[PDB]
């Protein structure tokens, strides 16, 4: 039967004064991206996010201590989230789950590789079910996805448990190229199916109150090469100086993260991107 994810999106004051007022379409925009990938056949299960709240905040004291230190941010986030969650799911902002995003680059013990942060088989633990994701940009839907794959107690694909079953999908280990045919594995499927069947959807089976609508333009409909480059390279950064790998100012100088752009991108009249590729935007 439909689960129903229904999730606290909160901002930090980093996201509120790099984002100004459009800070909510922002997330939204991430939001919906992730919202799709667990609508893939490849989950092999009816998964639902929602959104029923969302917090920014404009004043650190008034949120959680994010620091660099990831695993320290998540805890902070965790505890603070909790009083800000409602006691019963009949409440309409009651939520399941709660992220954090932040502009702060997100460390490990060792390299500030790290993207974002989870605990793994939270999702109906109201003081466990968090995740923090750093906004790099609009590949963070994507973080914001395998996070929530950890919350819905997948491990990552090199897990030996995986071995079974299956670099390629959602839940590999490091960052690599996402098989955007199959997004989740075999193992992700399982251990999704796995978790439900042993119970532990039970907060996911009620409907959202007037959930706040996403939006279902494509993500480069909101926002164009240019807006895509900010987000990466911040405000001073444009479009170099197509579709396969997003290339951003910085002789002139460009850099890139090699992300693709996002689908919907203008890539010329009547044409835009669909994962990687510049296609026409009527289909036959
Ligand atoms: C962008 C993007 N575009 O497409 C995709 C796909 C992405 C996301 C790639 C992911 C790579 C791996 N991570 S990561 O590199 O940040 C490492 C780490 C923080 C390790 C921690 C220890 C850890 N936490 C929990 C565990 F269950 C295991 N281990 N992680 O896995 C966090 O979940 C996060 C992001
Ligand atoms: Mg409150
Ligand atoms: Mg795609
Ligand atoms: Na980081
Ligand atoms: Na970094
Ligand atoms: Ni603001
Ligand atoms: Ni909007
Ligand atoms: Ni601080
Ligand atoms: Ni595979
Ligand atoms: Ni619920
Ligand atoms: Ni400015
Ligand atoms: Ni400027
Ligand atoms: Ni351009
Ligand atoms: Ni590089
Ligand atoms: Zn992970």
């Amino acid at each position: 039967s439909h689960r129903y994810v229904e999730t606290m999106l909160v901002a930090d004051q980093s996201m509120a004064e790099f984002h100004g007022s459009g800070l909510k379409h922002y997330l939204l925009t991430l939001f919906s991206v992730a919202a799709r990938l667990y609508k893939h056949p490849s989950i092999r299960n009816s998964v639902s996010l929602v959104v029923v709240k969302i917090l920014v905040i404009h004043d650190e004291q008034k949120g959680p201590e994010v620091t660099s230190n990831a695993a320290l941010t998540l805890r902070n986030f965790c505890n603070w989230q909790k009083q800000h969650n409602p006691p019963s799911d009949r409440d309409a902002e009651h939520y399941d789950t709660a992220i954090l995003f932040t502009r702060q680059d997100l460390c490990g013990s060792q390299t500030c590789d790290t993207l974002g942060m989870a605990d793994v088989g939270t999702v109906c633990d109201p003081s466990r079910s968090c995740s923090v994701i750093e906004d790099d940009g609009l590949q963070a839907a994507f973080t914001t996805a395998h996070e929530l794959g950890h919350v819905f107690n997948m491990p990552h694909d090199d897990a030996k448990q995986c071995a079974s079953l299956n670099d390629s999908h959602m839940m590999a280990s490091m960052l690599s190229n996402l098989d955007h045919s199959q997004p989740w594995s075999p193992c992700s499927a399982y251990m999704i199916t796995s978790f439900l069947d042993n119970g532990h959807g039970e907060c996911l089976m009620d409907k959202p109150q007037n959930p706040i609508q996403l939006p279902g333009d494509l993500p480069g409909t909101s926002y164009d090469a240019n807006r895509q480059c900010q987000f990466t390279f911040g405000e001073d950064s444009k479009h170099c100086p197509t579709c396969s790998t997003l290339w951003c100012t910085g002789v002139l100088v460009c850099q890139t993260k090699h992300f693709p752009w996002a689908d919907g991108t203008s890539c010329g009249e009547g044409k835009w991107c669909i994962n990687g590729k510049c296609v026409n935007k009527l289909v036959p």
